[PDB]
């Protein structure tokens, strides 16, 4: 079954079940490994995040930015394998509220608890075009701990325009087209 949504809200994410085609617009963030751990230590500390997480939209990816003008074009934009995160997504998710992920390979079928109790959904991107992912990305809004983590692992604040197809691999329902 196909969508395409703009604010993925949580009523949104519990329609949704395994093997559907998701197209995204609107607002989503970049976070692999090191900025999931940054992001867990700095609110475990009781700090504020430069950005707002709550019921957003991840992006397990690791683009290339290149400044065009004084502003930030995306070059390249491809799903990184979400395992990598499998150690963190659950407190990830505890600590933030967010509605989604999007990344490749899936993730442990143990966050399925997670997804149905806080309700996310996490949704398979198209590997192997990374280049080509990144006309989906209609604007940069911004980026954060560039500095200390370099482009790739910093978290990049992104408007994108029909990304997709992104299919359902785990939903909110106990359900993950890998297991
Ligand atoms: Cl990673």
């Amino acid at each position: 079954m196909e969508y395409t949504f703009n604010k993925l809200t949580k009523k949104d994410v519990k329609k949704l079940k395994v093997g559907d085609i998701v197209y995204l617009n609107g607002k989503i963030y970049t976070a692999r490994d090191e900025a999931h751990l940054k992001i867990i230590e700095m609110l475990k500390s009781n700090e504020k995040l430069p950005f707002d997480l709550n019921e957003s939209i991840i992006y397990h990816a690791g683009p290339i930015m290149k400044k065009v003008n004084d502003s930030w074009v995306c070059v390249s934009i491809g799903p990184t394998t979400s395992a990598r995160m499998n150690d963190v997504e659950e407190e990830f998710i505890k600590l933030t509220n967010i509605s989604a992920i999007v990344g490749k390979g899936g993730m442990k079928k143990e966050l399925l608890k997670t997804f149905e109790d806080y309700g996310v959904v996490y949704l398979a991107a198209p590997g192997g075009c990374a280049a080509l992912l990144a006309n989906s990305v209609k604007r940069v809004d911004n980026v954060y701990f560039l500095d200390e983590l370099g482009m790739p692992e910093a978290v990049w604040e992104l408007e994108v325009n029909n990304f997709g197809p992104l299919i359902v691999a785990m939903d909110s329902h106990g359900n993950s087209i890998y297991e």
